[PDB]
Protein backbone atom coordinates (compact mmCIF):
# COMPACT_ATOMS: atom_id res chain seq x y z
CA UNK A 1 0.00 0.00 0.00
CA UNK A 2 1.44 3.30 -0.80
CA UNK A 3 -1.40 6.19 -0.26
CA UNK A 4 -0.22 9.60 -2.08
CA UNK A 5 -1.37 11.56 0.72
CA UNK A 6 -2.84 11.81 4.20
CA UNK A 7 -6.26 10.72 5.29
CA UNK A 8 -8.20 11.55 8.29
CA UNK A 9 -8.49 8.23 10.86
CA UNK A 10 -10.03 10.35 13.58
CA UNK A 11 -12.23 13.68 13.08
CA UNK A 12 -13.30 15.58 15.95
CA UNK A 13 -16.30 16.84 14.79
CA UNK A 14 -19.25 18.23 16.78
CA UNK A 15 -17.10 17.65 19.90
CA UNK A 16 -17.73 13.87 19.09
CA UNK A 17 -14.68 11.78 18.08
CA UNK A 18 -15.42 9.51 15.19
CA UNK A 19 -13.16 6.99 13.41
CA UNK A 20 -13.63 7.80 9.67
CA UNK A 21 -15.09 4.85 8.18
CA UNK A 22 -13.24 4.74 5.49
CA UNK A 23 -9.44 4.86 6.93
CA UNK A 24 -10.86 2.09 8.82
CA UNK A 25 -11.69 0.04 5.09
CA UNK A 26 -7.73 0.96 4.07
CA UNK A 27 -6.35 -0.34 7.45
CA UNK A 28 -7.79 -4.10 6.96
CA UNK A 29 -6.38 -4.18 3.64
CA UNK A 30 -2.79 -3.40 4.74
CA UNK A 31 -1.51 -7.27 6.10
CA UNK A 32 2.12 -6.43 6.48
CA UNK A 33 3.69 -5.26 9.99
CA UNK A 34 3.48 -1.99 11.02
CA UNK A 35 6.09 1.19 12.33
CA UNK A 36 3.30 3.42 13.70
CA UNK A 37 5.08 7.22 14.47
CA UNK A 38 2.71 10.41 15.51
CA UNK A 39 4.09 13.53 14.98
CA UNK A 40 2.19 15.49 17.79
CA UNK A 41 2.22 19.48 18.57
CA UNK A 42 0.35 23.05 18.45
CA UNK A 43 -0.94 23.38 15.11
CA UNK A 44 1.37 25.25 12.55
CA UNK A 45 4.01 24.07 14.46
CA UNK A 46 6.15 22.54 11.23
CA UNK A 47 4.64 18.87 11.57
CA UNK A 48 3.50 19.10 8.01
CA UNK A 49 7.12 19.02 6.59
CA UNK A 50 8.49 16.79 8.94
CA UNK A 51 5.00 14.44 7.45
CA UNK A 52 6.09 15.12 4.35
CA UNK A 53 9.67 14.08 4.92
CA UNK A 54 8.87 10.88 6.86
CA UNK A 55 6.69 10.20 4.35
CA UNK A 56 9.31 10.55 1.38
CA UNK A 57 8.86 12.98 -0.67
CA UNK A 58 -8.88 21.42 7.27
CA UNK A 59 -10.50 20.31 10.68
CA UNK A 60 -9.45 18.44 14.09
CA UNK A 61 -8.38 15.21 14.53
CA UNK A 62 -5.80 12.53 13.78
CA UNK A 63 -4.50 12.18 10.52
CA UNK A 64 -3.06 8.87 8.68
CA UNK A 65 -0.34 8.20 6.51
CA UNK A 66 1.09 5.31 5.61
CA UNK A 67 3.48 4.11 2.99
CA UNK A 68 6.05 1.29 2.48
CA UNK A 69 8.91 1.31 5.22
CA UNK A 70 11.80 2.58 3.63
CA UNK A 71 14.48 0.66 5.60
CA UNK A 72 12.67 -2.06 6.57
CA UNK A 73 11.68 -4.72 4.17
CA UNK A 74 7.98 -5.51 4.13
CA UNK A 75 7.23 -3.84 7.29
CA UNK A 76 4.49 -0.44 6.65
CA UNK A 77 5.03 3.10 7.49
CA UNK A 78 2.43 4.62 9.24
CA UNK A 79 2.28 8.23 10.22
CA UNK A 80 -0.02 9.91 12.44
CA UNK A 81 -0.31 14.06 12.63
CA UNK A 82 -2.36 15.51 15.13
CA UNK A 83 -4.74 18.20 13.26
CA UNK A 84 -6.25 21.37 15.44
CA UNK A 85 -4.32 20.51 18.89
CA UNK A 86 -4.77 24.28 20.58
CA UNK A 87 -6.67 26.41 18.66
CA UNK A 88 -9.71 21.97 22.45
CA UNK A 89 -11.96 19.70 24.69
CA UNK A 90 -10.95 16.69 22.91
CA UNK A 91 -7.19 18.09 22.90
CA UNK A 92 -6.13 15.90 25.56
CA UNK A 93 -8.14 12.92 24.20
CA UNK A 94 -6.20 13.26 20.47
CA UNK A 95 -2.88 13.65 22.49
CA UNK A 96 -3.64 10.05 24.26
CA UNK A 97 -4.77 8.09 21.48
CA UNK A 98 -1.58 9.51 19.77
CA UNK A 99 -0.07 7.78 22.35
CA UNK A 100 -1.41 4.70 22.46
CA UNK A 101 -1.45 4.05 18.44
CA UNK A 102 1.95 4.74 18.08
CA UNK A 103 5.41 2.90 18.76
CA UNK A 104 7.97 6.03 18.43
CA UNK A 105 5.83 9.45 20.04
CA UNK A 106 7.22 12.68 18.49
CA UNK A 107 6.29 15.98 20.18
CA UNK A 108 7.15 19.00 17.93
CA UNK A 109 7.60 22.78 19.51
CA UNK A 110 8.74 25.91 18.80
CA UNK A 111 11.28 27.40 20.71
CA UNK A 112 12.94 26.03 24.08
CA UNK A 113 12.27 23.69 26.69
CA UNK A 114 11.06 27.04 29.22
CA UNK A 115 8.25 27.21 31.13
CA UNK A 116 5.92 28.01 28.36
CA UNK A 117 6.57 24.54 26.25
CA UNK A 118 5.98 22.59 29.46
CA UNK A 119 2.56 24.48 30.15
CA UNK A 120 1.85 23.64 26.07
CA UNK A 121 2.44 19.54 26.90
CA UNK A 122 0.18 19.81 29.95
CA UNK A 123 -1.76 16.68 27.79
CA UNK A 124 1.42 14.70 29.53
CA UNK A 125 -0.04 15.33 33.27
CA UNK A 126 -3.30 14.26 32.16
CA UNK A 127 -2.48 10.82 30.99
CA UNK A 128 -2.74 9.38 34.18
CA UNK A 129 -6.59 10.26 34.00
CA UNK A 130 -7.02 9.37 29.81
CA UNK A 131 -5.60 6.06 29.78
CA UNK A 132 -6.15 3.09 31.46
CA UNK A 133 -3.71 0.01 31.78
CA UNK A 134 -5.14 -3.17 33.44
CA UNK A 135 -8.71 -4.09 32.86
CA UNK A 136 -9.26 -5.79 36.12
CA UNK A 137 -9.94 -4.22 39.69
CA UNK A 138 -1.62 -0.02 46.09
CA UNK A 139 0.36 0.92 43.23
CA UNK A 140 -0.91 3.08 40.58
CA UNK A 141 -2.00 1.82 37.12
CA UNK A 142 -0.33 4.44 35.38
CA UNK A 143 3.16 2.56 36.50
CA UNK A 144 2.50 0.17 34.07
CA UNK A 145 2.67 2.74 31.52
CA UNK A 146 6.25 2.24 30.46
CA UNK A 147 5.73 -1.38 29.59
CA UNK A 148 3.63 -0.17 26.74
CA UNK A 149 4.35 3.22 25.91
CA UNK A 150 6.25 4.60 22.70
CA UNK A 151 9.63 6.06 22.74
CA UNK A 152 9.52 9.82 23.09
CA UNK A 153 11.54 11.70 20.55
CA UNK A 154 10.80 15.83 21.56
CA UNK A 155 12.03 17.71 18.05
CA UNK A 156 12.66 21.88 18.91
CA UNK A 157 12.25 24.01 15.98
CA UNK A 158 13.79 27.50 15.09
CA UNK A 159 16.20 26.53 18.34
CA UNK A 160 18.56 29.26 18.23
CA UNK A 161 20.75 28.51 20.47
CA UNK A 162 24.31 26.96 21.21
CA UNK A 163 25.26 24.11 23.03
CA UNK A 164 29.19 21.49 24.83
CA UNK A 165 26.11 20.04 25.32
CA UNK A 166 24.53 17.42 22.76
CA UNK A 167 20.48 17.55 22.46
CA UNK A 168 19.67 14.54 24.22
CA UNK A 169 21.81 15.78 27.40
CA UNK A 170 19.78 19.19 26.78
CA UNK A 171 16.59 17.48 27.04
CA UNK A 172 18.15 15.17 30.25
CA UNK A 173 19.04 18.67 32.37
CA UNK A 174 15.79 19.77 31.46
CA UNK A 175 13.90 16.86 32.70
CA UNK A 176 16.09 16.97 36.19
CA UNK A 177 13.37 17.95 39.04
CA UNK A 178 13.24 20.87 41.10
CA UNK A 179 13.76 20.20 45.21
CA UNK A 180 10.90 22.08 46.85
CA UNK A 181 7.51 21.33 48.12
CA UNK A 182 5.63 24.96 46.70
CA UNK A 183 3.45 24.00 44.19
CA UNK A 184 5.31 26.39 41.10
CA UNK A 185 8.00 23.22 42.38
CA UNK A 186 5.12 20.51 42.18
CA UNK A 187 3.74 22.13 38.95
CA UNK A 188 7.57 22.08 37.40
CA UNK A 189 8.08 18.70 38.21
CA UNK A 190 5.04 16.86 37.34
CA UNK A 191 5.20 16.90 33.45
CA UNK A 192 8.73 16.19 34.12
CA UNK A 193 8.27 13.00 35.95
CA UNK A 194 5.23 12.08 33.62
CA UNK A 195 7.89 12.12 30.53
CA UNK A 196 10.78 10.10 32.54
CA UNK A 197 8.42 7.53 34.40
CA UNK A 198 5.89 7.06 31.43
CA UNK A 199 8.04 6.69 28.52
CA UNK A 200 10.49 3.86 28.21
CA UNK A 201 12.77 6.33 25.82
CA UNK A 202 14.09 9.75 25.11
CA UNK A 203 15.41 11.32 22.33
CA UNK A 204 15.75 15.15 21.33
CA UNK A 205 16.42 16.68 18.20
CA UNK A 206 17.17 20.51 17.72
CA UNK A 207 16.85 22.56 14.23
CA UNK A 208 18.02 25.45 12.95
CA UNK A 209 15.99 28.18 11.89
CA UNK A 210 14.91 27.14 7.97
CA UNK A 211 18.83 26.08 3.88
CA UNK A 212 21.28 22.69 3.68
CA UNK A 213 21.69 22.56 7.48
CA UNK A 214 18.40 22.37 7.95
CA UNK A 215 17.92 20.10 5.32
CA UNK A 216 20.29 17.39 6.76
CA UNK A 217 19.24 17.96 10.71
CA UNK A 218 16.24 16.54 9.09
CA UNK A 219 17.67 14.03 6.95
CA UNK A 220 19.27 12.69 10.27
CA UNK A 221 16.12 12.94 12.27
CA UNK A 222 14.25 10.95 9.64
CA UNK A 223 17.25 8.21 9.34
CA UNK A 224 17.06 8.02 13.47
CA UNK A 225 13.18 7.21 12.71
CA UNK A 226 14.15 5.24 9.89
CA UNK A 227 16.61 2.94 12.14
CA UNK A 228 15.21 3.15 15.61
CA UNK A 229 11.54 3.02 15.51
CA UNK A 230 10.05 -0.69 16.69
CA UNK A 231 6.93 -2.31 14.62
CA UNK A 232 4.12 -1.60 17.31
CA UNK A 233 3.49 -4.29 19.16
CA UNK A 234 0.94 -5.00 22.16
CA UNK A 235 2.19 -7.16 24.87
CA UNK A 236 2.53 -11.26 24.26
CA UNK A 237 4.67 -9.81 20.98
CA UNK A 238 1.45 -9.10 18.94
CA UNK A 239 3.07 -7.42 15.70
CA UNK A 240 0.55 -4.73 15.26
CA UNK A 241 -0.45 -4.65 11.29
CA UNK A 242 -3.79 -3.22 9.71
CA UNK A 243 -6.56 -4.77 10.61
CA UNK A 244 -4.73 -5.08 14.50
CA UNK A 245 -4.51 -1.29 14.46
CA UNK A 246 -8.23 -0.88 13.49
CA UNK A 247 -9.47 -2.92 15.90
CA UNK A 248 -7.24 -0.49 17.90
CA UNK A 249 -8.61 2.53 16.77
CA UNK A 250 -12.50 1.35 17.30
CA UNK A 251 -11.73 0.00 20.31
CA UNK A 252 -10.13 3.02 22.00
CA UNK A 253 -12.64 5.80 20.23
CA UNK A 254 -15.71 3.53 21.04
CA UNK A 255 -14.41 3.86 24.14
CA UNK A 256 -14.03 7.60 24.48
CA UNK A 257 -16.98 8.02 22.51
CA UNK A 258 -18.94 5.93 25.32
CA UNK A 259 -17.59 8.19 28.37
CA UNK A 260 -14.94 5.26 29.48
CA UNK A 261 -11.20 4.96 29.57
CA UNK A 262 -9.28 3.44 26.59
CA UNK A 263 -7.75 0.57 28.61
CA UNK A 264 -4.90 -1.13 26.85
CA UNK A 265 -5.89 -4.18 28.11
CA UNK A 266 -9.26 -4.31 26.87
CA UNK A 267 -7.95 -3.25 23.13
CA UNK A 268 -6.00 -6.49 23.58
CA UNK A 269 -8.70 -8.99 24.94
CA UNK A 270 -11.65 -7.60 22.14
CA UNK A 271 -8.73 -8.03 19.49
CA UNK A 272 -8.27 -11.55 20.61
CA UNK A 273 -11.91 -12.00 20.68
CA UNK A 274 -11.81 -11.54 17.02
CA UNK A 275 -8.96 -13.65 16.11
CA UNK A 276 -10.07 -16.51 18.64
CA UNK A 277 -12.88 -16.75 16.64
CA UNK A 278 -11.42 -16.61 13.50
CA UNK A 279 -8.73 -19.14 14.76
CA UNK A 280 -11.55 -21.51 15.70
CA UNK A 281 -13.07 -21.73 12.26
CA UNK A 282 -9.94 -22.11 10.77
CA UNK A 283 -9.34 -24.99 13.08
CA UNK A 284 -12.32 -26.59 12.42
CA UNK A 285 -12.10 -25.60 8.30
CA UNK A 286 -8.58 -27.85 8.34
CA UNK A 287 -10.27 -30.97 10.35
CA UNK A 288 -12.76 -31.03 7.59
CA UNK A 289 -10.79 -30.78 4.66
CA UNK A 290 -8.13 -33.39 6.17
CA UNK A 291 -10.89 -35.78 6.98
CA UNK A 292 -13.51 -35.19 3.71
CA UNK A 293 -9.63 -36.49 2.13
CA UNK A 294 -9.08 -39.28 4.22
CA UNK A 295 -12.46 -41.32 5.23
CA UNK A 296 -14.24 -43.60 2.92
CA UNK A 297 -16.84 -44.34 5.28
CA UNK A 298 -17.30 -47.89 5.00
CA UNK A 299 -13.87 -48.09 7.58
CA UNK A 300 -12.98 -51.49 8.14
CA UNK A 301 -12.59 -51.32 11.74
CA UNK A 302 -13.71 -48.27 14.84
CA UNK A 303 -10.05 -47.62 15.40
CA UNK A 304 -9.17 -46.83 11.88
CA UNK A 305 -12.25 -44.20 11.84
CA UNK A 306 -10.98 -43.03 14.97
CA UNK A 307 -7.07 -42.74 14.13
CA UNK A 308 -8.31 -40.70 11.60
CA UNK A 309 -10.10 -38.44 13.72
CA UNK A 310 -7.21 -38.05 16.35
CA UNK A 311 -4.59 -36.89 13.75
CA UNK A 312 -6.97 -34.78 12.23
CA UNK A 313 -8.04 -33.39 15.80
CA UNK A 314 -4.27 -33.10 16.17
CA UNK A 315 -3.51 -30.48 13.48
CA UNK A 316 -6.81 -28.71 13.91
CA UNK A 317 -5.43 -27.94 17.52
CA UNK A 318 -1.99 -27.45 16.18
CA UNK A 319 -3.72 -24.55 13.91
CA UNK A 320 -5.47 -22.96 16.37
CA UNK A 321 -2.87 -22.73 18.97
CA UNK A 322 -1.05 -21.49 16.72
CA UNK A 323 -3.48 -18.62 15.66
CA UNK A 324 -4.76 -17.77 19.15
CA UNK A 325 -3.49 -15.57 21.94
CA UNK A 326 -5.09 -14.23 25.03
CA UNK A 327 -7.61 -17.11 25.54
CA UNK A 328 -8.82 -16.55 29.01
CA UNK A 329 -9.98 -19.79 30.70
CA UNK A 330 -9.74 -21.34 27.73
CA UNK A 331 -13.27 -20.68 26.40
CA UNK A 332 -12.41 -20.53 22.14
CA UNK A 333 -10.44 -23.61 22.81
CA UNK A 334 -13.15 -25.67 25.11
CA UNK A 335 -15.27 -23.91 22.11
CA UNK A 336 -12.96 -25.47 19.27
CA UNK A 337 -12.92 -29.28 21.56
CA UNK A 338 -17.04 -29.32 21.24
CA UNK A 339 -16.83 -28.95 17.41
CA UNK A 340 -14.51 -31.49 16.99
CA UNK A 341 -16.45 -33.90 19.24
CA UNK A 342 -19.53 -33.20 17.60
CA UNK A 343 -18.23 -33.95 14.46
CA UNK A 344 -16.74 -37.23 15.20
CA UNK A 345 -19.94 -38.46 16.56
CA UNK A 346 -21.20 -37.56 12.97
CA UNK A 347 -18.61 -39.14 11.65
CA UNK A 348 -19.24 -41.96 13.82
CA UNK A 349 -23.37 -42.69 13.43
CA UNK A 350 -22.59 -41.88 9.33
CA UNK A 351 -19.75 -45.17 9.15
CA UNK A 352 -22.19 -47.17 11.20
CA UNK A 353 -25.22 -46.68 9.00
CA UNK A 354 -22.98 -46.59 5.51
CA UNK A 355 -22.42 -50.49 7.04
CA UNK A 356 -25.92 -50.62 7.39
CA UNK A 357 -26.67 -50.30 3.99
CA UNK A 358 -24.08 -52.30 2.50
CA UNK A 359 -24.98 -55.42 4.84
CA UNK A 360 -28.30 -54.79 4.58
CA UNK A 361 -27.91 -54.34 0.83
CA UNK A 362 -25.98 -57.54 0.51
CA UNK A 363 -28.30 -59.84 2.51
CA UNK A 364 -31.49 -58.84 -0.36
CA UNK A 365 -28.08 -59.88 -2.89
CA UNK A 366 -26.82 -62.95 -1.62
CA UNK A 367 -29.82 -64.50 0.77
CA UNK A 368 -32.69 -63.78 -1.13
CA UNK A 369 -32.32 -66.69 -4.08
CA UNK A 370 -31.79 -68.89 -0.92
CA UNK A 371 -34.68 -66.94 0.54
CA UNK A 372 -37.14 -68.23 -2.20
CA UNK A 373 -35.44 -72.01 -2.85
CA UNK A 374 -37.47 -72.10 0.61
CA UNK A 375 -40.61 -70.42 -1.46
CA UNK A 376 -40.55 -72.81 -3.82
CA UNK A 377 -40.36 -75.74 -1.22
CA UNK A 378 -36.98 -77.03 -2.29
CA UNK A 379 -35.61 -78.01 0.57
CA UNK A 380 -38.96 -79.74 2.00
CA UNK A 381 -37.99 -83.10 1.16
CA UNK A 382 -36.13 -86.21 2.67
CA UNK A 383 -32.85 -84.77 3.34
CA UNK A 384 -33.28 -81.64 2.78
CA UNK A 385 -31.89 -79.95 6.49
CA UNK A 386 -28.71 -80.63 5.17
CA UNK A 387 -28.67 -78.97 1.91
CA UNK A 388 -30.22 -75.97 3.16
CA UNK A 389 -27.37 -76.27 6.29
CA UNK A 390 -24.40 -76.55 3.67
CA UNK A 391 -26.07 -73.69 1.29
CA UNK A 392 -26.44 -71.29 4.24
CA UNK A 393 -23.14 -71.34 4.71
CA UNK A 394 -21.25 -71.57 1.72
CA UNK A 395 -23.63 -68.18 1.42
CA UNK A 396 -22.46 -66.90 4.88
CA UNK A 397 -18.78 -67.43 3.11
CA UNK A 398 -19.92 -65.37 0.51
CA UNK A 399 -21.04 -62.70 2.74
CA UNK A 400 -17.71 -62.42 4.86
CA UNK A 401 -15.70 -62.58 1.79
CA UNK A 402 -17.52 -59.03 0.17
CA UNK A 403 -14.82 -56.67 0.47
CA UNK A 404 -15.26 -53.51 2.55
CA UNK A 405 -18.71 -54.58 5.18
CA UNK A 406 -18.12 -51.94 7.99
CA UNK A 407 -18.52 -52.07 11.73
CA UNK A 408 -22.19 -53.44 11.18
CA UNK A 409 -21.78 -56.64 9.19
CA UNK A 410 -22.41 -59.51 12.21
CA UNK A 411 -24.91 -57.30 13.87
CA UNK A 412 -26.92 -57.19 10.53
CA UNK A 413 -26.03 -61.18 9.29
CA UNK A 414 -26.78 -62.28 12.81
CA UNK A 415 -29.58 -60.25 13.19
CA UNK A 416 -31.33 -61.99 9.94
CA UNK A 417 -30.39 -65.22 10.38
CA UNK A 418 -32.68 -64.78 13.83
CA UNK A 419 -34.98 -63.90 11.59
CA UNK A 420 -35.06 -66.92 9.93
CA UNK A 421 -34.48 -69.48 13.20
CA UNK A 422 -38.02 -70.88 12.98
CA UNK A 423 -38.18 -71.00 9.19
CA UNK A 424 -34.97 -73.17 9.27
CA UNK A 425 -36.83 -75.46 12.38
CA UNK A 426 -38.99 -76.08 10.60
CA UNK A 427 -37.06 -77.50 7.37
CA UNK A 428 -35.52 -79.49 10.36
CA UNK A 429 -38.36 -80.93 12.10
CA UNK A 430 -39.87 -82.85 8.38
CA UNK A 431 -36.36 -84.03 7.19
CA UNK A 432 -37.78 -88.02 7.33
CA UNK A 433 -33.65 -88.70 6.54
CA UNK A 434 -32.62 -87.78 10.13
CA UNK A 435 -32.98 -89.40 13.73
CA UNK A 436 -35.84 -87.79 15.80
CA UNK A 437 -32.27 -87.87 18.61
CA UNK A 438 -29.96 -86.26 16.32
CA UNK A 439 -32.90 -83.23 15.52
CA UNK A 440 -32.47 -83.22 19.06
CA UNK A 441 -28.63 -82.98 18.58
CA UNK A 442 -29.02 -79.86 16.09
CA UNK A 443 -31.24 -78.20 17.84
CA UNK A 444 -28.72 -78.03 20.69
CA UNK A 445 -26.17 -76.71 18.45
CA UNK A 446 -28.32 -74.58 16.38
CA UNK A 447 -29.09 -72.57 19.75
CA UNK A 448 -25.67 -72.87 21.17
CA UNK A 449 -24.67 -71.24 18.21
CA UNK A 450 -26.99 -68.66 18.68
CA UNK A 451 -26.18 -68.04 22.09
CA UNK A 452 -22.44 -67.71 21.33
CA UNK A 453 -22.95 -65.49 18.78
CA UNK A 454 -25.55 -63.44 20.46
CA UNK A 455 -22.73 -62.92 23.39
CA UNK A 456 -19.99 -62.01 21.19
CA UNK A 457 -21.89 -58.88 19.97
CA UNK A 458 -22.21 -57.84 23.30
CA UNK A 459 -18.76 -58.11 23.78
CA UNK A 460 -18.41 -55.98 20.88
CA UNK A 461 -20.71 -53.56 21.73
CA UNK A 462 -18.67 -53.34 25.08
CA UNK A 463 -14.99 -53.41 23.10
CA UNK A 464 -16.54 -50.22 20.87
CA UNK A 465 -18.40 -48.45 24.11
CA UNK A 466 -14.77 -48.35 25.37
CA UNK A 467 -12.54 -47.64 22.39
CA UNK A 468 -14.88 -44.40 22.52
CA UNK A 469 -14.53 -43.48 26.41
CA UNK A 470 -10.72 -44.36 25.78
CA UNK A 471 -10.27 -41.99 22.28
CA UNK A 472 -12.06 -38.92 24.45
CA UNK A 473 -9.15 -39.53 26.86
CA UNK A 474 -6.65 -38.79 24.59
CA UNK A 475 -8.62 -36.28 22.79
CA UNK A 476 -7.92 -34.25 26.52
CA UNK A 477 -4.49 -35.17 26.81
CA UNK A 478 -3.32 -33.60 23.71
CA UNK A 479 -5.56 -30.48 24.46
CA UNK A 480 -3.74 -30.13 27.14
CA UNK A 481 -0.26 -31.08 25.86
CA UNK A 482 -0.82 -28.28 23.44
CA UNK A 483 -2.12 -26.03 25.31
CA UNK A 484 0.74 -26.38 28.46
CA UNK A 485 3.27 -26.01 25.69
CA UNK A 486 1.14 -22.45 24.52
CA UNK A 487 1.50 -21.12 28.09
CA UNK A 488 4.72 -21.66 28.66
CA UNK A 489 5.77 -19.83 25.44
CA UNK A 490 3.19 -16.47 26.47
CA UNK A 491 5.09 -16.96 29.93
CA UNK A 492 8.73 -16.97 28.88
CA UNK A 493 7.69 -13.80 26.47
CA UNK A 494 5.57 -12.09 29.37
CA UNK A 495 8.68 -12.64 31.40
CA UNK A 496 11.36 -11.09 28.83
CA UNK A 497 8.98 -8.06 28.49
CA UNK A 498 8.97 -7.71 32.37
CA UNK A 499 12.50 -7.97 32.97
CA UNK A 500 12.66 -4.81 29.92
CA UNK A 501 10.48 -3.17 32.43
CA UNK A 502 12.31 -4.22 35.19
CA UNK A 503 15.16 -2.65 33.98
CA UNK A 504 14.02 0.73 33.24
CA UNK A 505 12.42 0.80 36.59
CA UNK A 506 15.28 0.30 38.42
CA UNK A 507 17.71 2.50 36.01
CA UNK A 508 14.75 5.49 36.46
CA UNK A 509 14.55 4.94 40.61
CA UNK A 510 17.73 4.86 41.67
CA UNK A 511 18.93 8.05 39.05
CA UNK A 512 16.13 9.69 41.53
CA UNK A 513 17.75 8.09 44.37
CA UNK A 514 20.91 9.54 43.25
CA UNK A 515 19.40 13.45 42.28
CA UNK A 516 18.89 13.20 46.32
CA UNK A 517 14.37 12.53 45.53
CA UNK A 518 14.04 10.30 48.39
CA UNK A 519 9.95 10.31 47.83
CA UNK A 520 9.86 9.48 44.35
CA UNK A 521 12.69 6.91 44.65
CA UNK A 522 10.20 5.24 47.23
CA UNK A 523 7.31 5.49 45.29
CA UNK A 524 9.21 3.60 42.26
CA UNK A 525 10.59 1.32 44.89
CA UNK A 526 7.30 0.05 45.25
CA UNK A 527 6.49 -0.12 41.35
CA UNK A 528 9.59 -2.72 41.18
CA UNK A 529 8.55 -4.60 43.96
CA UNK A 530 4.63 -4.56 42.60
CA UNK A 531 6.28 -5.74 39.59
CA UNK A 532 8.09 -8.49 40.72
CA UNK A 533 5.47 -9.99 42.21
CA UNK A 534 3.57 -9.79 39.52
CA UNK A 535 6.94 -12.05 37.55
CA UNK A 536 6.04 -14.97 40.13
CA UNK A 537 2.91 -15.33 38.34
CA UNK A 538 1.80 -18.68 36.67
CA UNK A 539 -1.56 -18.56 35.13
CA UNK A 540 -3.75 -21.96 36.05
CA UNK A 541 -5.76 -24.31 33.84
CA UNK A 542 -9.59 -23.74 34.20
CA UNK A 543 -10.40 -27.84 34.38
CA UNK A 544 -13.90 -27.72 35.64
C1 LIG B 1 -3.68 -27.15 31.90
C2 LIG B 1 -4.97 -27.10 31.09
C3 LIG B 1 -5.92 -28.00 31.29
C4 LIG B 1 -5.76 -29.09 32.34
C5 LIG B 1 -7.21 -27.92 30.47
C6 LIG B 1 -7.01 -28.47 29.06
C7 LIG B 1 -8.39 -28.81 28.51
C8 LIG B 1 -9.01 -28.01 27.66
C9 LIG B 1 -8.35 -26.73 27.18
C10 LIG B 1 -10.40 -28.39 27.16
C11 LIG B 1 -10.32 -29.26 25.91
C12 LIG B 1 -10.57 -30.74 26.21
C13 LIG B 1 -11.79 -31.24 26.36
C14 LIG B 1 -13.03 -30.36 26.26
C15 LIG B 1 -11.96 -32.73 26.65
Amino acid sequence: IHMTGPMCLIENTNGRLMANPEALKILSAITQPMVVVAIVGLYRTGKSYLMNKLAGKHTKGIWMWCVPHPKKPGHILVLLDTEGLGDNQNDSWIFALAVLLSSTFVYNSIGTINQQAMDQLYYVTELTHRIRSKSSPEVEDSADFVSFFPDFVWTLRDFSLDLPLTPDEYLTYSLKLKKGTSQKDETFNLPRLCIRKFFPKKKCFVFDRPDPEFVQQVADFCSYIFSNSKTKTLSGGIQVNGPRLESLVLTYVNAISSGDLPCMENAVLALAQIENSAAVQKAIAHYEQQMGQKVQLPTETLQELLDLHRDSEREAIEVFIRSSFKDVDHLFQKELAAQLEKKRDDFCKQNQEASSDRCSALLQVIFSPLEEEVKAGIYSKPGGYRLFVQKLQDLKKKYYEEPRKGIQAEEILQTYLKSKESMTDAILQTDQTLTEKEKEIEVERVKAESAQASAKMLQEMQRKNEQMMEQKERSYQEHLKQLTEKMENDRVQLLKEQERTLALKLQEQEQLLKEGFQKESRIMKNEIQDLQTKMRRRKACTIS
